[PDB]
RNA sequence: UUU
């Protein structure tokens, strides 16, 4: 079903925005959870994000998508989401798992990098840096992989065609 | 702002 997939895609993005890797990088969301201290950010906040906007504007639907989720739980009324497992120390191994890659224009987005790099391991985080002042792509990307073993399977593709 |  088309709904089946929309529901699967809300859950894959929210299981990301709260997922270890993204939480360690982006500060804004990390500011929201700490600046409440009870955990729990409103699903209101999530509807305001550009990647959520593309899927749904209804929050009750988001609550449905997160019933089955390893991370992120809801509490009494399907209005707020907390991590469900606490976030601690930022992993020092990060650098050994991340991979520098020089890309072809124009910015080629997350959808092209996930495609080519999924072939050698579960892609945890992608970073396409843009210059402050002018939102211009710096020509590169940073692809984090879970397992330093998957990381090498990509620097192997650095030598292959 | 994959806030």
């Amino acid at each position: 079903s088309r709904v089946k997939q929309v529901l699967a895609d809300i859950a894959k993005q929210v299981d990301f925005w709260f997922g270890d890797a993204n939480l360690h990088k982006d500060r804004f969301l990390r500011e929201q959870i700490e600046k409440s201290r009870d955990g729990y950010v409103d699903i209101s906040l999530l509807v305001s994000f550009n990647k959520m906007k593309k899927l749904t504007t209804d929050g009750k639907l988001i609550a449905r998508a997160l019933r089955s989720s390893a991370v992120v739980e809801l509490d009494l009324e399907g209005t707020r989401i907390r991590r469900k497992k606490p976030l601690g120390e930022r992993p020092k191994d990060e650098d050994e798992r991340t991979v520098y890659v020089e890309l072809l224009p124009k910015n080629v987005n997350h959808s092209w990098i996930e495609r080519v790099f999924g072939k050698c391991g579960n892609v945890v985080y992608i970073s396409i840096p843009h210059y402050k002042s002018t939102g211009d792509p710096k020509g590169f990307a940073f692809v984090e992989f879970e397992t330093k073993e998957q990381a090498a399977k990509a620097i192997e593709f650095l030598n292959n065609p």
